[PDB]
């Protein structure tokens, strides 16, 4: 199992423009086209993304390229980010790789104010971080997802994606 795998689990793959559950534009294995409501301007969006006339709908080639454009980017992230960097590189092999699927899904900024479990994070207090990640938005909005991720820095194993 590792990030790819993860990943791709947690995010499926749509060949064409979807809404996210937070009604935003997206596509592939979830490339985020833009947060705001113009199906023309996802579009556009989508189109300069690719390099093509896409018309909404993409090759699995395409969302490919952009998902690995996607995971390359988010560990940059990371390893720039000034309050991400230490926690990533206090981690673990299997944690590391559920930090970089929470930056990924919201974005370095986000995962930065989760200031608390970062700290836990760091000490190594896996059940309380687990807890304190529970008291979120993210949470609540995405349960099942924040689950497996949280089980995962918790436990330090893939048995949340084990089965699916
Ligand atoms: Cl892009
Ligand atoms: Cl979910």
């Amino acid at each position: 199992m590792n990030i790819f795998e993860m990943l791709r689990i947690d995010e499926g793959l749509r060949l064409k423009i979807y809404k996210d559950t937070e009604g935003y534009y997206e596509i592939g294995i979830g490339h985020l086209l833009t947060k705001s409501p113009s199906l023309n301007a996802a579009k556009s969006e989508l189109d300069k993304a690719i390099g093509r006339n896409t018309n909404g709908v993409i090759t699995k080639d395409e969302a490919e390229k952009l998902f690995n454009q996607d995971v390359d980017a988010a560990v940059r992230g990371i390893l720039r980010n000034a309050k991400l960097k230490p926690v990533y590189d206090s981690l673990d092999a299997v944690r590391r790789a559920a930090l970089i699927n929470m930056v990924f899904q919201m974005g370095e900024t986000g995962v930065a104010g989760f200031t608390n479990s970062l700290r836990m994070l760091q000490q190594k207090r896996w059940d309380e971080a687990a807890v304190n990640l529970a008291k979120s938005r993210w949470y609540n909005q995405t349960p099942n997802r924040a689950k497996r991720v949280i089980t995962t820095f918790r436990t330090g194993t893939w048995d949340a994606y084990k089965n699916l």
